[PDB]
């Protein structure tokens, strides 16, 4: 049966971008092949130079977004080069059995494996590393991403009518727990292993020290802001593998939102803010109507503005005064 | 086009009460005019006399509830008198563009401005002050409220049949982060500005010191309990601009609830408790069937009973023994 | 009217098991009689021997699951033996009036009472002890459970077609706040009353020290894992009386989920993880398709793997390679 299926290899792209794909499937089911290489690396997360030992899928935090269609077979080759120091694996929330694939994919430095699973349910899901006994440590070290299983007929609105996006972006949100000395200064370690005993004590406080998009404070800003034009329909996929978040587009809305990200359910309309539970991927669809800067934020504003969970959208086009206008510009009484 | 629209000025009321309005619109679209005056003021939040420098819209925490209909134009005159010390602005989640209006409404002490925006989506939304760089500080200092954009045909149930409330109350829930000395005693400051550096350190712990309804512990109790009669249909609007909450009416239910508060979506029925994400306004509809006291609470009971998130409803009428009765009153075995 | 109703006494069972009942009602409305005995007891919660003074309904944490049908009358006899030290009561979220029954059921050691209430709304609800002024203390000491009010025609899917479970399990999740000395070692007390003043300070930090299923770390594991076979439809009821949780079946899904647990609403399909707000009971329905171990967890992984919120499912049957298969077993590059 599988022997007879057509096969296509896909080369992944770095978040927030997403590899090429078709919204509506033009072919029948296939075996979609992906290759990921694990990379343990030092990463600076804030302006002051705080450094950590990140554990990554393909070298980025979050890992890249995989996109397939319902009933395709996902075939993943997972390599753990000998330059890494730790055993890793992968658990796909989109998969059925063997702990999401975690029990079948344990690779020490120097090994590789190939897992295949059928994508039976449509929606966006989280995938994350989950080695027995050190699960929260690898996940909160940035070792998680997401996979999108699109219905073979693409997205649909509250009424069964089609929704087609022009642009798609992947925002992976990450809670980091950096050990601190007695004064509150962050600690630095030589190897991931040296940080371990202190990492566990830091996590039990349950209070992240940083919460960031795309692996660092200010990663999606300035020359890195997300882009769009008035009139474009944009799909933003957002994932949180460990902790709850509440995304909000400042100056915009979520016209159609799947908060818990499962496409067999109808979307919720006109959301100002929506809750994505820890361990879940969500998707919101919005059509830009006004140009300018928009702040995309986790709406606990302390987590957004003090801890790092804020990104930007830079949108081009003409201003519409019917929708909003300054009748009287700020001036002295 | 707007030139030709009828205009009505509306005078706001202090929470938990709501200004007069029509559920079903009897007129066509209009320009609804409101005036708000910012007031920086000291406010005592608990029984022991803990005092803070509140930043308010119209002098209350939360700011007053504005009520309009879908497709009306909201025209707001925002004044920042010279007696205030800080720059403030306003971001409406109900609005499209310019950071919810935040980028068009920056007023230093002594200035005023007038913003107009079209209310294109029906539902209850949060509005809050959001000055660049000091956003969480103004929001958690009590500078937020909500606006309700009613469908021109009023509210509807899960089946498209009408829902008409007899009473409406606005409960604004607020998380406060009061600085403490080494022993845990709360600090006091001369001006809002003196508190700033300590305010930021207190917020980063992410642990509120107080969580209250209507600006103080016990604000909606005793002689201030909300009132109703068995048989009245009551709509309770609840908002949390920064942090998640889970309202629950002890001894009652949410017969129809819009947790994320957007009226184009059907309500959820028979809720015991519902989640309102930080940065959102929700509405629950309930018809009283039994008289007596009811406690309205944030269902994390530590936040409710130790931190201040508890209010009361005092309901009049006859007891119904079919629904509940004490078969055997407490007595010795 | 009630005089004329048939009556059936039901003997409760210890979680995670559930007393015998019919999904579809074969009789008309009845008065269902239950008896619960309160038991204050020492309980060891973790591997290192941490001990607390648990306050329980029937001697277990959580209290047992009661199962009735919509419009039945629940008649509860609640006994507080003279061996207990504290006053207790009971508030049913499924009930209408008198604070969920809390105001009618206050019993000091040595007393008993019998309350009757009509179960007018279908769904799973939380019940918990709630004495005036010491509410969070009794709830977080393990004094809560849940009651399931089934539609007289049983469960239904998104389309009105029937859903019948073969097995049902009740998982009660509990947040504990154990006082600690200056080094972080947990404290021990002689009586519940001795712990009180320290219990209140521990709760205000809002950071649980333990979060467990069925009253202890590892309670649902090993020889205590939940069991099923490939092909069985399993309903898992989960409750959290004080704090939010996000259940997730590792290697599985929630095929149909009522997150806020109210059966008049349609279920959400294909969930990877769902949010149950503090103060609520939820239910997820899943049909096993692969054999092996599954981890059932609260998806904040630090709460799951460091704090105790993890249980197991041991499932029998044949592996299906169409759904998942290891193409290349881990081996050296
Ligand atoms: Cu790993
Ligand atoms: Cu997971
Ligand atoms: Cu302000
Ligand atoms: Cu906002
Ligand atoms: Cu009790
Ligand atoms: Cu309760």
């Amino acid at each position: 049966d599988i022997s007879t299926l057509p096969r296509v290899k896909v080369d992944l792209v770095k978040p927030p971008f997403v590899h090429a794909h078709d919204q509506v499937a033009k072919t029948g089911p296939r075996v979609v092949e992906f290759t990921m290489t694990i990379e343990e690396k030092k990463l600076v997360i804030d302006r002051e130079g705080t450094e950590i030992h990140a554990m990554t899928f393909n070298g980025s935090v979050p890992g890249p977004l995989m996109v397939v269609h319902e009933n395709d077979y996902v075939e993943l080759r997972l390599i753990n080069p000998d330059t890494n120091t730790l055993l890793h694996n992968i658990d796909f929330h989109a998969a059925t059995g063997a702990l999401g694939g975690g029990a079948l994919t344990q690779v020490n430095p120097g090994e590789e494996t190939t897992l295949r699973f059928k994508a039976t349910k449509p929606g966006v899901f989280v995938y994350h590393c989950a080695p027995e006994g050190m699960v929260p440590w690898h996940v909160t070290s940035g070792m998680n991403g997401a996979i999108m299983v699109l219905p073979r007929d693409g997205l649909k609105d509250e009424k069964g009518q089609p929704l087609t996006y022009d642009k798609i972006y992947y925002v992976g949100e990450q809670d980091f727990y950096v050990p601190k000395d007695e004064a509150g200064n962050y600690k630095k370690y030589e190897t991931p292993g040296e940080a371990y005993e202190d990492a566990v004590k830091a996590m039990r406080t349950l209070t992240p020290t940083h919460i960031v998009f795309n692996g660092a404070v200010g990663a999606l800003t300035g020359d890195h802001a997300l882009t769009a034009a008035v009139g474009e329909r944009v799909l933003v996929v957002h994932s949180q593998a460990n902790r709850d978040t509440r995304p909000h587009l400042i100056g915009g809305h979520g016209d159609y939102v799947w908060a818990t990200g499962k496409f067999r359910n109808p979307p919720d309309l006109d959301q100002e803010t929506w809750l994505i539970p820890g361990g879940t991927a969500g998707a919101a669809f919005y059509t830009f109507r006004q140009p300018g800067v928009y702040a995309y934020v986790n709406h606990n504003l302390i987590e957004a503005f003090e801890l790092g969970a804020a990104g930007h959208f830079k949108v081009t086009g003409e201003w519409n005064d019917d929708l909003m206008t300054s009748v009287v510009k700020p001036a002295s009484m």
